[PDB]
């Protein structure tokens, strides 16, 4: 039993249809009765910010509906300000119980080329984290299945609740999969990409960079999965598999890297490419304003059972126990919420 409240289409002779999925989800009654919007194939140039609860979107399928906008943290505004990172999104989710399935979500900021630029070229961006979806404090229970997430730098801001991402594609460079959410990937395809402006030897990226709170009991959650290299052309050693994130954050005290952001990251029966070197530091600034340090060793990185090539077993790759990585099942990650689809 399956039933559409709209329909988005390119075609103006597919019938009752709506031009852009922004007028598909304005058109829902206001409340949180289920509303499911089909998605017919197709590349729509929007970017959009849900705030109605209990909405649903499902494309014609992943490879071919596409929801895309290109937009990074440096790109200037009208009033002349940078949209930054969290305003850099494609789509924006700040609702509850949220769903996508079988689309694609990008961000068409288009990093390679901005690198290529002559440094002394105004138009070239530093500010370069241009993301594809964002989930904020006020989504809980957003669930992603069959869905591709496209970008470079900070692809995938996973805040707050939880979320839930399956039969899934995400591809980046940098912090790829960032932020402070439960966030629980289960048989997704995760691509590190080719980084033409980083020399040899040099690192390429990373795949998350978790900002979770010490108190928080589940970060990034990366089940059954496979991480892969995007092209041969992809160095071996190249890519971490995470650095601790301690976001700027407003205190009494000041703006400084949160300290209590002590980030998780844990792979469990995941495959890994030699791309793969282990967990890295990251840095931030303090509450004077120096240059601090956070290590791998002082954050929750932990893996379980990885294999491929890029799976070594270490002292700086901490493995959990067999009793431990029961810890980390769908049931236990995700608590009460059973994630469905309409
Ligand atoms: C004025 O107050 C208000 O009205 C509201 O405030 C709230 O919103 C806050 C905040 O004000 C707002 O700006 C925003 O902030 C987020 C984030 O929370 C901040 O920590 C900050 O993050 C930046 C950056 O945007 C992130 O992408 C990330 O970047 C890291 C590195 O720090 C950065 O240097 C860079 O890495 C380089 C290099 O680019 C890379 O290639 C590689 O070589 O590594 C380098 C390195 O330095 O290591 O990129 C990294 C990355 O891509 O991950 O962290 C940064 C940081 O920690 O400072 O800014 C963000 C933003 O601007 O969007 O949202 C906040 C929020 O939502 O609060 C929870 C309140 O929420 C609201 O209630 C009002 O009060």
């Amino acid at each position: 039993a399956t039933t559409y409240n709209a329909v988005v289409s390119k075609s103006s002779s597919d019938g009752k249809t709506f031009k852009t999925i922004a007028d598909a989800i304005a058109s829902a009654p206001a409340g949180s009765t289920p509303f499911v919007i089909l998605i017919k194939n197709g590349v729509y140039n929007e970017r959009l910010t849900i705030t109605r609860n209990n909405l649903h979107l499902k494309g014609e399928s992943r490879n071919g509906a596409v929801i895309a906008a290109a937009t990074a943290a440096g790109t200037l505004k009208s009033d002349g300000s940078k949209w930054g990172t969290a305003g850099s999104s494609t789509i924006t989710i700040s609702a509850k119980d949220f769903s996508a399935q079988s689309l694609t979500i990008r961000n068409d900021f288009d990093f390679p080329a901005n690198q290529a630029k002559s440094d002394s070229d105004s138009s070239k961006i530093k500010d370069t984290q241009a993301v594809a979806l964002y989930v904020t404090k006020s989504g809980d229970r957003a669930y992603f299945k069959d869905v591709s997430l496209v970008g470079y730098q900070d692809t995938l801001y996973v805040s707050g609740g939880r979320s839930f991402f399956s039969d899934c594609r995400i591809s980046g460079t940098v912090d790829f999969i960032f932020g402070d959410g439960t966030a629980l990937f289960n048989n997704c395809d995760l691509v590190s990409r080719y980084r033409a402006d980083v020399k040899s030897g040099n690192v390429s990226g990373y795949l998350t960079a978790p900002s979770t709170n010490i108190n928080q009991k589940y970060g990034l959650v990366i089940t059954n999965s496979r991480v892969i290299r995007e092209s041969d052309s992809v160095p071996a050693k190249s890519y971490g598999l995470g650095r601790p994130w301690h976001p700027t954050t407003t205190f009494s005290d000041g703006r400084y890297a949160d300290p209590n952001a002590i980030g998780q990251t844990v792979f469990l029966n995941t495959s890994m490419d030699n791309h793969i070197y282990g967990w890295d530091k990251m840095s931030g600034k303090d509450k004077n304003g120096n240059t601090i340090w956070f290590n791998p060793e002082d954050s929750r990185f932990f893996e379980y059972k990885s294999y491929g090539a890029g799976a070594t077993v270490s002292k700086d790759r901490r493995q959990l126990t067999d009793a431990q990585a029961a810890e980390y099942t769908q049931s236990k990650v995700l608590g009460d919420w059973t994630p469905t689809l309409p």
